[PDB]
RNA sequence: CGUAAA
């Protein structure tokens, strides 16, 4: 819908193919999970710049999955295909400051108030996930757990949603 | 200096 490629699948022959890191963190509270964001907040987006432009400026550093732009308020939300890629964008992209864009973390998944925007993850208690959120966490195309059921301690990358 | 759509 807001994706570049709406119907794509996360499979070896797709050049956008990515693995789905799942680890388990013993220090999480009972019935809590950890979700690393793939969503990026970009601000200072000039008025002349569009969705395809933003995608292309990040091309060197990361392959872009989706772009919700809001030209009037000068911001956009850009999901990239992997957490590794997002982290690379936050360090290396626009390191000189030639472009007017500023890159900070964003929240694609779970409650907003569970997110650490400095480090870029959410520690979410499972009771604050909708049936939908629990569904997408396991069944998602990019990110998620890919079939591993949700349990205390589980850590995964931001799953794709339906909107 | 703008953190949203479900």
């Amino acid at each position: 819908n807001h994706h570049l490629y709406p119907d794509e699948l996360n499979v070896s022959n797709n050049p956008h193919y990515r693995p789905k890191p799942v680890s388990y963190d013993s220090t999480l509270p009972p019935d809590h999970i950890k979700v690393y964001s793939r969503t990026l907040f970009i601000g200072g987006v000039p008025l002349n710049m569009k969705e395809w432009d933003l995608a292309n400026v990040l091309k060197p550093f990361a392959e872009v999955q989706s772009v919700i732009l809001n030209n009037s308020r000068k911001h956009a939300f850009v999901k990239v295909y992997s957490r590794h890629e997002a982290e690379n964008v936050l360090q290396n992209f626009n390191k000189d400051g030639a472009l007017p864009l500023r890159t900070r973390w964003g929240v694609g998944f779970g409650p907003r108030d569970c997110c650490d925007y400095q480090h870029g993850y959410s520690i979410i208690p499972m009771h604050r996930l909708t049936d939908a959120d629990k569904k997408w966490s396991v069944s998602a195309q990019w990110g998620g757990t890919s079939g591993q059921p949700l349990v205390t301690g589980i850590v995964f990358e931001e799953p794709d949603i339906i909107v």
